[PDB]
């Protein structure tokens, strides 16, 4: 089955919601669809309560340890 | 022509329709024929209450198992 994320770009509006693959990771062109000059992703692990950035690699997201449908994501947008 | 999908950037005009292919997938340039420069797609998730995107694989958007007609509702529009 495929994951499901919940993202958000600004917490003044609402959370976006992400179709992940079956695969277990995110196509940062998903992100790019709803999220124009932004890409990357963040969240934070309630191990520590600190900011974390997910990892990357040819634009496929890796989920953490417990997957992605566990914690809140932020995308990564620029000053642009 | 394969199938067909609903969508629209504002409700307050009427919502445009656009051809899907078969495999479950749209073509960007599709997508572009019909919106000035629109990519990717969503729409108003009522699991959520959020804005659910839906996958995009280098400007083939892919959807999921149930198909297009449970997204078929808001498109994506880029800054650029």
């Amino acid at each position: 089955m495929s994951e499901y994320i919940r993202v958000t770009e600004d917490e003044n509006d609402e959370p976006i919601e992400i179709p992940s693959e079956d695969d277990g990771t995110v196509l940062l062109s998903t992100v790019t669809a709803q999220f124009p000059g932004a890409c990357g992703l963040r969240y934070r692990n309630p191990v520590e309560q600190c900011m974390r950035g997910v990892r990357l690699v040819e634009g496929i997201l890796h989920a953490p340890d417990a997957g992605w449908g566990n914690l809140v994501y932020v995308v990564n947008y620029p000053k642009d």
